[PDB]
């Protein structure tokens, strides 16, 4: 049957849909002018495991090519485009290390990098600043902000940080040729489905909204090691109940876009929507994209009366207590064991 020869005509982005079989992909490849007949694709794909296991997503292909060439291009990992990984605890912005270490790239930078497609020579990317602007100004309906987050987003005006926490840690696909608003919206929709699957909307923890649970998880992700998440969650709720400020360093560092570092009394005094040295209560928005385990801890805090915690040694032991004098003793223990500076 008819099957194209030669090197093709035009590079473009092709989407494999969820539920597409090899046969259906062959039909769609014919309809988009990639292969001359569907069986040109399916014959060449027979017994190919890369094609059999192909994932829904976006793929750089070329028009008017041979079936075996279409198969090779689809099976080549490098032609995958709009595939994004957001590691746990990332922010929207890049975060500098004043610890003398390297920059930590944020979600905008990672989306932009994931968006790049080489089309007939032209490298085509969405720019991080365009994603940031769309986060700053697009309407909630345009970003598909979920209902449980609507009021939290609304209280933060003309700041991209209004959508913090809404793009979850995980692995996502997005159309690299769509507008910045639609890219952000699809990410937020996929994240909302994951958050639902991870229990964010169906939690029975008394007196907490889903948005508040997300905020707590984002704090835990930045302040504690995974082993301690559940206990730190209890500390947070105990302090909220006793109207004691959280005094989390990560809430000071978050808007300065800087990594885990000690904070001065000057920094702790700056009034922001997030600073928990200044104000009682939770941060106004999440301060990071939390891991699934931080979410589970925020939903199911370990029972206990602790109000204080500090890491005291090299192996990461963390002592929790409800007694302030014991907490002072544990702080000094961390200083003698070398973990914490003798003076701030």
């Amino acid at each position: 049957v008819t099957d194209y020869s030669g090197s093709g005509v035009k590079d473009f982005v092709f989407e494999v849909h969820r539920g597409d079989t090899t046969k259906v992909i062959g039909q769609r490849l014919k309809d988009e002018g990639v292969v001359a007949t569907p069986s040109a694709f399916t014959d060449a794909a027979a017994g190919n495991q890369a094609i059999a296991a192909i994932q829904p997503g976006f793929y750089k292909l070329r028009t008017k090519i041979a079936g075996k060439e279409a198969v090779a291009r689809l099976a080549e990992q490098d032609n995958r485009v709009g595939l994004l990984v957001i590691p746990e605890g990332r922010q929207l912005d890049d975060v500098s290390a004043v610890s003398n270490g390297a920059v930590t790239e944020g979600i905008f930078t990672l989306i932009a990098r994931a968006s790049c497609v080489d089309l007939d020579g032209d490298k085509h990317c969405v720019a991080a600043s365009d994603l940031r602007q769309a986060a700053t100004t697009a309407s909630q309906g345009e970003l598909d902000v979920p209902d449980w987050a609507s009021n939290g987003v609304n209280a933060v005006r003309d700041d991209h940080r209004r959508i913090e926490g809404l793009i979850a840690a995980g692995r996502w696909d997005f159309d690299p040729m769509a507008e910045p608003e639609q890219i952000l919206a699809s990410l937020i929709r996929e994240s909302n489905a994951q958050y639902q699957q991870l229990g964010l909307l169906s939690s029975d923890a008394a007196g907490l909204s889903p948005y508040q649970v997300l905020v707590v998880a984002s704090l835990l992700q930045r302040e504690a090691k995974p082993r301690d998440f559940a206990k730190v969650a209890r500390v947070v709720y105990n302090r909220l109940a006793k109207h004691q400020k959280l005094e989390f360093d990560s809430t000071v560092n978050y808007p300065l876009d800087r990594q885990e570092v000690a904070t001065t009394d000057e920094d702790r005094e700056r009034k922001t929507l997030w600073n928990t040295y200044v104000s009682q209560g939770l941060s106004g928005t999440p301060i990071s994209s939390p891991s699934p385990e931080a979410l589970q801890a925020a939903e199911r805090p370990e029972p206990g009366d602790w109000l204080y915690f500090v890491t005291i040694d090299a192996e990461g032991t963390t002592l929790f207590t409800a007694d302030y004098n014991e907490h002072l003793a544990n702080i000094e223990l961390a200083k003698k064991n070398g973990i914490l500076d003798s003076a701030r």
